[PDB]
């Protein structure tokens, strides 16, 4: 099996190598919209872009931008919309995409602080009495529910369009036990993680594409996909061992550049993929 593949990876001590190639092999296409100027305070690196040909397009006829990129995998059957950490000036977007696109799950690999430092905004309220209001994009948000585990928090909030007085129930499902330097020491959390998603039914077809965010939306938010659709493939082709992890990451950074930042994130992914092929098997 791949883990064939692993064990000589770590042999050779060359993964730093094999991701390399990776990085040279990725697909490379343009990002006219995400770099106009108009939209420079929408982004949060200069580095992470989303390209045109793959972005999210909010239902805006004015700006319709917001640094997120529809991933979809066609043999999987698995679509996910990765996204940056909501920027102080654009949780209103944030929303209204997950409005838009009609996703059932929000998923965060992040705490809002980090190392110090702020990975992203406060876009979801964290009192049920204080609801939240998005008066550029018209939509209120309420928190439900909050359920807080060892690893991981699971949050039902409300999502309500005041413009149609329609509401949505979006789950949320944060994963706060990522350490500030380097990857998980065992994909066990993770892999708990990523089923307790699957099971929540946001990952299933009738709703739109989960999103998924990180503070960039590539490193930790490329090894959540990789994984899930990596073990599906597994999980439905006749040949599970014909599952190259590889080749699947090429097909993603085809939809959004720079998935899996490390190649210690890289390894982390192979880790994953395993354990989680013989949880199922």
């Amino acid at each position: 099996e791949m883990e064939k593949e692993f064990e000589q990876i770590d042999k050779s001590g060359s993964w730093a190598a094999i991701y390399q190639d990776i990085r040279h092999e990725a697909s490379d296409f343009p990002c006219r919209v995400a770099k106009l100027p108009k939209n420079k305070n929408r982004n949060r690196y200069r580095d992470v872009s989303p390209f045109d040909h793959s972005r999210i397009k909010l239902h805006q006829e004015d700006n319709d931008y917001i640094n997120a990129s529809l991933i979809k995998m066609e043999e999987a059957q698995r679509s996910y919309i990765l996204t940056q950490g909501p920027l102080p000036n654009t949780c209103g977007h944030f929303w209204e995409m997950v409005w838009e696109q009609k996703s059932r799950g929000v998923v965060m690999l992040n705490r809002v602080m980090e190392k110090g430092s702020l990975k992203c905004a406060q876009y979801w309220p964290q009192k049920e009495e204080k609801e939240m209001i998005f008066e550029d994009t018209n939509l209120k948000l309420t928190l439900i529910s909050e359920d807080i585990k060892s690893y991981y928090t699971v949050r039902q909030l409300e999502l309500e369009n005041l413009t149609t007085q329609e509401t949505r129930e979006i789950l949320h499902f944060h994963y706060t036990t990522w350490p500030d330097f380097g990857v998980p020491e065992s994909p066990a959390s993770f892999l708990n993680f990523l089923f307790k998603v699957r099971e929540s039914g946001s990952l299933s077809p009738e709703h739109g594409p989960v999103v998924v965010h990180c503070s960039a939306g590539i490193g930790r938010s490329g090894t959540f996909c990789l994984a899930d659709t990596c073990l599906l493939l597994m999980d439905k082709r006749k040949d599970p061992s014909s599952v190259d992890i590889k080749k699947v990451l090429l097909e993603m950074r085809k939809f959004r550049m720079g998935l899996i930042q490390t190649a210690d994130q890289l390894r982390f992914s192979y880790l994953a993929v395993i354990e989680g092929a013989k949880f199922i098997m």
